[PDB]
């Protein structure tokens, strides 16, 4: 089915004051035209994260009543411990607190300075911890990651040729791994196929070098193979998922993105010299090897989610929920990323608003005008996320100019997705009567977090 | 609009086994095709009832952590107490563990034997409770009200003339109470005007005959009211609930419907000395006036519950959400109940199987083939249930032979209607395949709880 | 041991706000001297019962997560069905919202007007059901039973030829049933032998005289079996429970007792026709089959409360942490019923105030000085609480004149029990300081609940 | 008095499985000898630590189900900032997900290459974050607070003449900041007196020289400030805290030890600059500023308990029972750290075993001995944790052979100290029995955690 309906029922809801749009208005003007100072309270649909927004499970919530709060041998340390050896296939896991966490722990444990990291694209947090250590990223996607018009099948591949033109030009012992992501965020939340992971581990096995996954959204990828990839329609999630990681020799994971909590990550790698480290490692950091700052009620809830993460019609429901959003705002004519990726779908701002120019912040000014119009909250990713050059003083002027409306998982319904794409659609045929921004406080750093705007 | 979205988000999911056709033919045949025997975990999308089915808030859920679990002096009796006293206007409360223990108070109380009781309908315990303390019942809803086809707002309203000729044949002292009921169940869950409950008050209030509500689908009621009866637009859900109970001297209520909950209810009353003799009388039958044969937890969850049901928007899409599921079927000309009352739409099986009689149990029929088809469970309201008479063994035949889609609060979205509507809508395209069913297991009484059948 | 160390751990803690004694003198003269009229946030230790206030486990509270609040079909209901007949060894189950109401069902269905009901001794609802419905109740416990001052064991054993003397003198076939209840409530919380229980089954199997037990206390009972009864230190307390009711027809439970529960309780029986019948009362009492009155996750908690009850730890700590307070107030020489039951210990208030007449209400008194003293709530089991007679217009003069302090399973600590003793022995020390009290309020109803004194 | 009972009641329990010595015996030698490598579900009482094993309240678990999820503007985050606020007076707060987070941003901030750190000892995560930064730390304790026999009150203290001359040696401007600790850990737990917080807030002003305090278990300081500080009878805990805080700059603190959590901590300042610098470095290692790696259940829970925190008897009872456990040992001859602190009691196993040489693990052979006996888990705090030369590769000889019994805040009974007492004594009294012990497998790395030994 196109849109199937959700595989579960309500359990419990979490209630939502109504407000007006004259309401709207004011706290938008309260908050400086900047979404990210909403206050939760005043949003209906808050679709600014997909991070440890998700909805859990009656399951989920009885493991929450069973932590096991003991510092070393808790029950919910053995279950995830299972699960995740039993689900990814690693030897070894180290918790921690999110996958930020397991980024330091991977990222000072396998990296020597003056090496390189090559990925397909980057994350904000994965890249500054590689650099930090003294890594320099190099991007080996295939080029057609970058044309956000493209609409083609796993394009989260990396091109097996830019990884060979480094291994050739910088050498295979200063790589210190390649980070492949599942899925990959910047182009959209764009999966990655099978044949590549192979294709790229048989490469990387030839000349040594390491692979780390950057595995938040590896279920969701793993859907996109299910559904795709020739070979796999009658495969399970679970066996997709098992052979994913067969490629890798250990991964970092957020399970506030797939495994269905709020909180909650960790290391997996399958050599114990790796292992020792990390665990000597991760006292200072997040905490003993036994629960890496976590509550044991929360390895619980991770480790439960992540088994129900598996169920095909999950996340089937899931994927095409992102997707059916896509499809409404592709048939009025709205510009978006393509092909609808597993978390979000990703506005073009600067084509949403062609009568503002990039100083007029197009991103920031449509997000704002999502939210009065609507009650749903979404995060600008333009030019005010990308800073102002601190050698020039001039505004760093990026590629995409983004409003992204992201998706939590088990959250929302089709009528939500309704009321953001209606709402959307309503901007966009009346686009010219969006009014651009200018900053009225501007902070050193930092600043899409605090800054703030009036109209123009 | 026509369907607005949930004004509210998933805190909690419900986990479901998405079992196959195959799977619900085999658990169906184990039922001996009585919905009534299928178990809940084998079940998708469970309409068999709206009573305690409903899904909780996370207030409600935390306000389920502070249960204060004294025997008297609860801090969580204190807060029902003053809620109801708010919203519902009356004085006095009696806590009770659902709606029917507070009828079997009400009824030994306000009854002696040889008095009538009149009511617009009826419901199975409330009549139970009535009689058994000596009243004999008399229906006084307007005949227009036992028309399942007309499309008349209001078709719970009370005929005065009916009363006025009760009172006159009989005398006002011989009718023990007038038991108004919002909504009334037994015509499909139709409304009683603001106009209807004031136009009683006043010919009751001349003779001084009491009124007592049978308040469980009050809300629903009032939802009628602000969307439906001229004067009241605007007018608050609160406002017209505090007006409906204006108009009584005291109320049964069954928190399992309108309160949002799954277990409660309460006896509200004016008067001091029934307030007394119903506070000695709950103590053998429930627990002491201050439970009620609630836990404190529950107590405090029916009391934040009752509040959040007063949200207007939160009532609007629940009774906008049944008539959306009742609208998908009548523009797919399948028969069912009119208009579409406040918690559930009823479909007549003697017009889905033309071809089977009544003694072959179509309604009993439809409801295992809906399940078979779709995993929906519905409720068989006919010839079964009805029972058989004891002087001449034969079964009865009731003029509405139904199956009833009840719909549970803030558990299910527009995409789950579709389910139910899609898989009714395809049965209908091919009706005359609804084979239908015979006794091979009859209990003597409560017959439609156990019965097991065989296809003819 | 004699005093062994709680078999297991604190997981929640219900915060108390440790006011000071001249607030509590405050509180307890708003009160009008009446423990009944506290609020519960004003007390420290509240013994006012051991009914529905006990402390559920982790995993009872993940139990309450996964409620399946269906109709019918729960699997929670499954659950406790299974449970049920595992450890009671019955056939059938109906649940019901608590204890009282399943005696409402079983006095219903197993009594005839003018019939007898023979039991060692009675408890206020339990009588109330039989003599509601026609029946004439028969203590048949022995006399020694009924001196409060004998420290003999199984106090609560049926005195097998007074069960003859009935049988003989009324014929069997008038008696509806032998009520044997375990423990015995009205002497202290006394326990039955097994003996008594076997030799009470084989004579009524010779005459087919039904047998059910008031099993609200059954596992301190099997306690009380292992602690003391011959041939028995070696069986587990799931086998002695389950022997103890090998030798009965049904039983009424209270699971606001023995099964670590706030709410919920059941009726059983073996004989098929009772079933039915049950099934078809229930439903106008308290709920369907599938419920009876109790939401999904109390049927769950329940199964796994009445499971953890059989740990041996756990009811010995329980039954020893009572005698514990009974110990150390025996040390002192304070004055109370004997020997120490399993749930409570009653003071003698007639004794401890020798200086009271009974009409100046020492009981009464006693408890509200307790409070004052200590925070500590106790419960008036004496002159006020028999009431003021119907036809004569006096008071009643129990012979037990007594202070009832009921101990919660689980929620309280040694600790506790010597803020308990000590506050007690205290007062003891100057005992001719409690003064007499008279009725300021009296109500004509349930006087104990709202009465109101002041110092004479 | 001497030993109050607990401010509080059971709300919920954690079973514990009661098994046998002989079955525990098995147990620690699958455990190789090691209690760190104990199943935490085969312990009756865990006294491995006080970090995140406390009991929440009923209003914590209430707490926990409003937790709102969302990334920026969460209810929780404006509580637990409001909170902290008004209780601990700092202007800023940034969430972390424990203590060490906010250390690693404290020392990030606050450290140039070569300053030096002066702290009243130190504790392993937070020096070794001075120390990562490029501090010297420099241990400015009174020299008598090395001194474990001597009973002296406010051993925590800073000694001025050695801040002074710390001053006058490396220059104001070459100390990074003073790391104020209360209560001090490795003195067993010592408080710091008000006296000398407010002397060494003086002495930093005349140089400008930042405090910040190392502030996990100031509540516990507090209460020894209000029972033995001249002028601080009268004055409330809330109070006391204000005022210990007024004397710093900022804080980092963990939730998991005084504010009755099981995860959470924070980081707090006065000044704009540092904040918005830590707000920069929290993204990549926590989270956001606006959840700090905390979901916001846990923010809320945090808030909850620091404020239940601030109750006198609450504080009371957690010191004085563990003094109660060590009063028990003392009374005993058994040898302990003196006085005993407000978490913990240290067992001298230098002295329990004076048959063992150090290289023989006394303290690790200890805390098995105390297991199998028992039940009872302990922390090996000797040559075991002092872990093996990095130059010459051979074992450290700590003055400190201790066994720590690390107390859970509200988890624990009068009567499981007693076991734990108990076991103890009975130990001393055979003392020579306990085994020496020598590594069977002896890690490079965090040797303590998964070291297995075999008796010699
Ligand atoms: C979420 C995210 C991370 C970081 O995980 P956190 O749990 O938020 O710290 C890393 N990589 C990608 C691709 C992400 O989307
Ligand atoms: C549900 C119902 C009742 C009985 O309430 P319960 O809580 O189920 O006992 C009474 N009247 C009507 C109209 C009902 O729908
Ligand atoms: C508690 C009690 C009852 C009644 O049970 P409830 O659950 O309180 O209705 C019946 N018999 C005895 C002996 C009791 O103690
Ligand atoms: C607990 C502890 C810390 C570290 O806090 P965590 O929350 O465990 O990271 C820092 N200092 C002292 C004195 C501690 O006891």
């Amino acid at each position: 089915m196109n849109y199937p309906a959700e595989p579960f029922r309500i359990k419990s809801v979490e209630t939502v004051s109504m407000i007006s749009r004259d309401e709207r208005v004011k706290k938008m003007q309260e908050a400086g035209y900047n979404t990210f100072l909403l206050n939760s309270k005043d949003i209906y649909i808050d679709l600014l994260t997909d991070s440890g927004t998700n909805a859990m499970s009656d399951k989920q919530w009885a493991g929450m009543m069973i932590g096991d709060e003991a510092y070393a041998g808790s029950e919910n340390f053995y279950h995830l411990e299972k699960t995740v050896k039993e689900l990814f296939g690693f030897k070894h896991i180290v918790p921690t607190h999110q996958g930020r966490g397991a980024e330091n722990l991977l990222s000072q444990l396998a990296i020597k300075p003056g090496q390189y990291v090559a990925g397909n694209m980057y994350f904000t947090t994965t890249r500054f911890h590689q650099e930090k250590n003294g890594a320099t990223f190099v991007d080996i996607v295939r080029d057609e990651a970058h044309d956000a018009s493209l609409n083609l099948p796993f394009k989260g591949d990396i091109d097996l040729n830019k990884l060979a033109t480094l291994i050739k030009e910088k050498g295979a012992e200063n790589i210190a791994y390649i980070c492949l992501a599942v899925t990959v965020n910047l182009a959209g939340g764009q999966p990655v196929s099978m044949a590549n992971m192979r294709a790229v581990h048989e490469m990387a096995s030839t000349y040594g070098i390491k692979i780390f996954y950057d595995a938040t959204r590896c279920v969701e990828n793993a859907y996109f193979i299910k559904e795709q990839e020739a070979g796999y329609e009658n495969v399970s999630i679970k066996d997709i998922v098992h052979e994913m990681f067969s490629y890798a020799d250990g991964c970092t994971m957020s399970g506030k993105k797939d495994c269905l909590v709020n909180i909650g990550g960790f290391l997996c790698m399958n050599d114990e010299e790796m292992f020792s480290a990390a665990k000597e490692l991760v006292v200072v950091y997040e905490g003993m090897p036994s629960y890496g700052g976590l509550a044991g009620r929360d390895m619980e809830a991770m480790a439960i989610g992540l088994r129900e993460a598996m169920q095909y019609e999950y996340i089937e429901h899931r994927v095409k929920q992102v997707r059916y959003l896509g499809d409404k705002l592709r048939e009025a004519g709205v510009p978006i990323v393509e092909p609808t990726g597993g978390h979000a779908v990703f506005l073009d701002a600067r084509r949403f608003c062609p009568h503002l120019t990039q100083d007029q912040f197009p991103a920031q000014s449509l997000a704002a005008s999502i939210y009065m119009e609507t009650g749903v909250r979404s995060m600008e990713r333009g030019i005010v996320s990308a800073g102002r050059s601190k050698e020039t003083g001039e505004n760093h002027r990026p590629k995409l100019e983004t409003v992204r409306l992201t998706i939590p998982r088990r959250v929302y319904t089709y009528a939500h997705m309704d009321v953001v794409a209606d709402g959307i659609i309503k901007l966009y045929q009346h686009k010219e009567d969006i009014r651009g921004l200018t900053f009225v406080y501007e902070p050193k750093q930092l600043r899409f977090f605090t800054a703030r705007f009036d109209f123009i």
